[PDB]
């Protein structure tokens, strides 16, 4: 009866229980009350409103569609390996995964003017949009910190917390930030420096925030969970605690990706791994030049903040899957992360038609495969520094 | 811990599990495998089609969401509480009710232009689409047995099958009969008969139906389930009557709605079923008045073949929740019944203020309320008969 062993963990690794319900009222369901509220609020919704604008019933009906399936979400989909702060949270991030898959389903059938046009209903400003370090100075190095650097720290902090390695960390950092400045070599788009990404990206933003996120992963192996009820707390001081602290993990795994003597599949799976990740950063860049919009948009700093906060989940149910032996099955928001990559890739691909030239597509043919030799090399010598040091 | 079995109950209704499984490769799943056919298909259709044309891109876009979220259904979506043929055909029936439940929510909010102009997309034809017996005949008697007669004769014994009473079944159909011939008074669009709804319709399709469903119901209660394996079978018959009752219920549910000494929950339960089913019968109706297509488009008889699909685990659903004290939660599929019978309400009513008159909106009001005083005095009287005899 492994089969029993092989669906429980699949439950552990998809829908997460929670466990020790003190506070019972968060967690038990009102389907009905859900019910009359969906239908009182669309009742009231279709005998009021004016519907005499045709292009703001579209835009009502989008929104509306979109708040309607995040309930069906809460209802229906898979939680993932989280619990915390609600595992509802968790139900309609994946909800939204799965509104943005369709949406990349749909738009691989469109052309580009069709696709134009769909990006100019959404913001008509995007129709006038278009695509020195010789005289240094400390001034103009210390500019470069703006609120992008900020999130682009803090994205590096959150991947090095759920990776928990230097190695892979520091490898895609390097790799990606090469790659990039090889990109703005065959693009003239390019106006900060060679100074910048090769100091002030890779030694200041991604390694500090991979410091950090390796500091916080210690401190949060090394301590002892011990989670009071709400209603024990006598202090106002205790409350407010807890109420602050439900936002933080309830416990913490440890992660280690190669064993002393590991596999042909386990390397093989942590490859995947990271060719993934270098795969999903080069979406940002092509999304980004093949459909002109700067990083300030919605659009950019929107998808890349929903990217993230899929790929928490992710990242738990893959380390899962891989070296977990009765983990029989891959989580469905894996699935979905996967199908999202590999959909935006194709994405890139069909409209990037016109970035390159058929010599510049063999100079970037050419420079990925270097990347995924030096990846692959650098993979065998963290494989080896483990098996030997 | 009764919470356990109040979860393991809501399982049982909501994700029923196979049991005795033999035939290992029908229930093992393969993920990954479908992410490599969804990443090929998909790439596949974005490098070789031609999108020249865009309304067919729409056309294209659309069937392939509609394809997709299907297989994100078999992913991630409930079962409900049937297991055969395959639970994967009842999570894709739940992910079409989804869907529908989407579409009505995005219908809601466009104006009575927007909606025909919808319409108008899908069917061009239904742009000209418009709104005797005296000389009584044998022969046209006889010949108003359609193909759609046939229909309502095998939806009615569905109904009885599932419903497993002549009292609830015998109500419901008099009093929609009798609905529908006072509407078709008010309204000219009449032209069959009165000895149609009233003998044709009642007593020979209704009442065979009926029939037919509860001595099916009587059979299936009254035998045995013993399932041998196909691969157990050793001669080709019993292979193929084995592969093709791999189509009938594995077991079947006694179902007995009212008890001898029954609550108020419960008789108002089953007043609420009873209400609904007339509801989802007044909703056919005035979707066919309002939006004017003929009983042959597929529109009709598609929408009308669906509700019929998700019926079949609906009333399953609603009795164990109504009867079973352990099953403390509402099925999934029948909360997506509720809010599509009731969103398909609020369709009729918002679009449908040209129907009416004010005296004619007097008369519908007046005849409804007394249709639900008729229901009521007829629930009450099968709950005497039952408590008495
Ligand atoms: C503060 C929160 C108030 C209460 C929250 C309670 C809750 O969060 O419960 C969630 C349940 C299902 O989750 P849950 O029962 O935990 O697990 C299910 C699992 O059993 C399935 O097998 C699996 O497939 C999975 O998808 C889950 O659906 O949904 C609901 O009731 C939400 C309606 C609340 C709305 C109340 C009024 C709103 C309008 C006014
Ligand atoms: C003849 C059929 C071949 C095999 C069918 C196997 C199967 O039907 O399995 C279904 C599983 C999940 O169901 P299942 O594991 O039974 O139950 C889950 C439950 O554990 C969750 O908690 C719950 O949330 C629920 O939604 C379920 O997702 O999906 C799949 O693999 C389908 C991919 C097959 C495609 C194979 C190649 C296609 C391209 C070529
Ligand atoms: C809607 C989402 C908003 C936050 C969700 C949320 O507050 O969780 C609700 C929590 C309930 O904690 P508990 O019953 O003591 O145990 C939970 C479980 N043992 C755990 O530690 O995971 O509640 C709390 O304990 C803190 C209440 C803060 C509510 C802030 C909103
Ligand atoms: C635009 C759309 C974007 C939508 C995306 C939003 C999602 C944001 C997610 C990013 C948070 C990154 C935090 C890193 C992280 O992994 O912690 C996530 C924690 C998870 O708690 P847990 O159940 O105890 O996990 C135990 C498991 N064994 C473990 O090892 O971890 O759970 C947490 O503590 C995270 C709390 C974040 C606060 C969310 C508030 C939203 C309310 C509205
Ligand atoms: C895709 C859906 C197509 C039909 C699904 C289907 O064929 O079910 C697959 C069945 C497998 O039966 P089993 O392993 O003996 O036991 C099942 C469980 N014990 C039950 O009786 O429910 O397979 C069979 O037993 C009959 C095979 C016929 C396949 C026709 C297609
Ligand atoms: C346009 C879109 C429309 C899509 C809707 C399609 C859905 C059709 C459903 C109508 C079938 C009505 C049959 C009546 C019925 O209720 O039987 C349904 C059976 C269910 O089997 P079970 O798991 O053993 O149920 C045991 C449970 N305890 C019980 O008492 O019943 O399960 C069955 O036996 C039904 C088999 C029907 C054949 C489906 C083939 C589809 C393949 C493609
Ligand atoms: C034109 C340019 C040219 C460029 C050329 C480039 C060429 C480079 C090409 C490289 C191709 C390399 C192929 C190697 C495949 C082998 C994999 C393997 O066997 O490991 C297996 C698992 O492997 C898996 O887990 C697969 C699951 C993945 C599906 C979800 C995707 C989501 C990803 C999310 C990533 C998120 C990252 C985001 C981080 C921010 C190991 O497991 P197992 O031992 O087999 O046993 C099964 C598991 N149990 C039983 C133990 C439980
Ligand atoms: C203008 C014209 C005017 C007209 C006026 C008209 C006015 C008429 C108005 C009539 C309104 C009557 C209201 C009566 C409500 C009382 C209900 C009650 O207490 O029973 C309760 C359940 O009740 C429920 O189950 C509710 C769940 C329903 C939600 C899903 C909808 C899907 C329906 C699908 C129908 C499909 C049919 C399709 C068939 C083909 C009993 O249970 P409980 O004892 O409370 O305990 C809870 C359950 N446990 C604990 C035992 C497990
Ligand atoms: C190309 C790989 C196709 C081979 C395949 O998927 O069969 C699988 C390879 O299984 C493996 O050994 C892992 C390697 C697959 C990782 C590649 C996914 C990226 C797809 C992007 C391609 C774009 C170009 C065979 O295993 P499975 O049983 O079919 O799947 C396991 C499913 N459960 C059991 C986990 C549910
Ligand atoms: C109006 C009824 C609203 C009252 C309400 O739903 O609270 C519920 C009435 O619960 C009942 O007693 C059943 C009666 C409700 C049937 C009406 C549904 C039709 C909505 C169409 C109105 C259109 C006009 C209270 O119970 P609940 O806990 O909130 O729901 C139970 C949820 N679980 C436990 C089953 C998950
Ligand atoms: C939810 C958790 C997800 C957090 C991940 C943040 C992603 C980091 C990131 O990509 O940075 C930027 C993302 O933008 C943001 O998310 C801004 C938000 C700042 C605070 C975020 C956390 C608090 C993208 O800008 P860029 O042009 O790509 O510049 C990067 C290098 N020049
Ligand atoms: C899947 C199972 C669902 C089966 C339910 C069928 C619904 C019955 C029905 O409404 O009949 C008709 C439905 O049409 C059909 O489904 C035709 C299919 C015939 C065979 C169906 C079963 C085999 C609707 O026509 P109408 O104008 O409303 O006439 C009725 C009285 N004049
Ligand atoms: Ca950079
Ligand atoms: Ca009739």
């Amino acid at each position: 009866k492994d089969d029993v062993n092989y669906k429980m963990h699949f439950r552990m690794i998809n829908e997460q229980q929670v466990e020790d319900i003190t506070i019972d009222f968060f967690y038990r369901p009102h389907t009905i009350t859900l019910l009359s509220f969906t239908i009182v609020s669309l009742m009231y919704f279709a005998f009021t409103r004016d519907d005499s604008v045709p292009e703001d019933n579209i835009w009502r009906g989008i929104l509306s569609v979109i708040f309607f399936f995040l309930i069906i979400s809460v209802l229906a989909f898979p939680n993932g390996p989280f619990t915390r702060p609600h595992p509802a949270l968790w139900r309609m991030v994946f909800g939204l995964s799965v509104l943005y898959f369709l949406f990349l389903v749909f738009l691989l059938f469109l052309n580009f003017e069709q696709v134009k046009s769909l990006m100019y209903w959404l913001d008509p400003n995007l129709r006038y949009a278009t695509r020195n370090c010789h005289v240094i100075t400390w001034e103009r190095i210390i500019s470069h910190f703006d609120i992008f650097a900020f999130g682009h720290f803090w994205g590096w902090a959150m991947k090095a917390l759920l990776i928990r390695s230097y190695g892979l960390c520091w490898t895609i950092s390097i790799t990606w930030e090469l790659t990039e400045l090889f990109f703005m070599h065959l693009l003239p788009n390019f106006a900060e420096c060679w100074w910048d990404q090769v100091i002030l990206d890779i030694l200041l933003c991604n390694g500090g925030g991979i410091w950090l996120g390796m500091v916080v992963c210690r401190f949060l192996e090394m301590r002892t969970y011990h989670w009071a009820s709400f209603k024990d707390i006598h202090t106002t001081t205790g409350k407010i605690k807890r109420a602050v602290l439900q936002f933080t993990p309830a416990s913490w795994t440890y992660v280690r990706w190669f064993d002393p003597k590991s596999s042909f599949q386990r390397v093989a799976g942590v490859y995947l791994f990271m060719i993934i990740w270098q795969l999903t950063e080069l979406n940002t860049f092509f999304l980004k030049h093949i459909f002109v919009f700067q990083a300030s948009h919605p659009l950019s700093w929107g998808r890349i903040l929903f990217i993230g906060g899929i790929t928490a989940p992710t990242v738990r149910q893959y380390y899962a899957y891989l070296t977990d032996t009765q983990c029989k099955r891959v989580g469905t928001q894996c699935w979905v992360f996967g199908v999202i990559g590999f959909l935006e890739a194709i994405v890139c691909i069909k409209f990037g038609q016109d970035l390159f030239s058929k010599t510049q597509i063999l100079y970037v043919v050419l420079w990925l495969l270097c990347v995924a030799f030096t990846t692959f090399l650098c993979l065998y010598g963290m494989i080896w520094y483990a098996e030997h040091y």
